[PDB]
């Protein structure tokens, strides 16, 4: 696809992430979590803002990502050191801010 982007969290700098990302983009979510477990693992760094989870309207269950925007672009990075690489439900996620643009 376009996309191809593993999400080393833009650490090379560049993209759109040096604006205001408080959106944070969550892949590798685990394929049966839930947004509430995905907002509840975010809200552990701090607030977020909204948090959602990425799924087929019925039978896809969990894409495998999902987005929780923090209510400070502080605490996204802090969940990108942090919760980056947390095993959730056993699974490992990757979270680094959505690119908005």
């Amino acid at each position: 696809g376009h996309m191809s982007n593993g999400y080393e969290d833009h650490m090379a700098e560049d993209c759109r992430g040096d604006i205001g990302r408080t959106n944070l983009i969550v892949n590798y979510l685990p394929q049966n979590m839930t947004q509430d477990e995905l907002r509840s693992l975010f809200s552990s760094i701090g607030e977020v803002e909204s948090a959602k989870l990425i799924r087929d309207k019925v039978a896809g269950h969990s894409l495998g990502y999902g987005f929780v925007n923090y209510v400070t672009a502080k605490d996204a990075e802090r969940a990108i050191n942090t919760l980056n690489g947390l095993r959730l439900q056993s699974k490992t996620i990757k979270v680094s801010y959505a690119r908005p643009s």
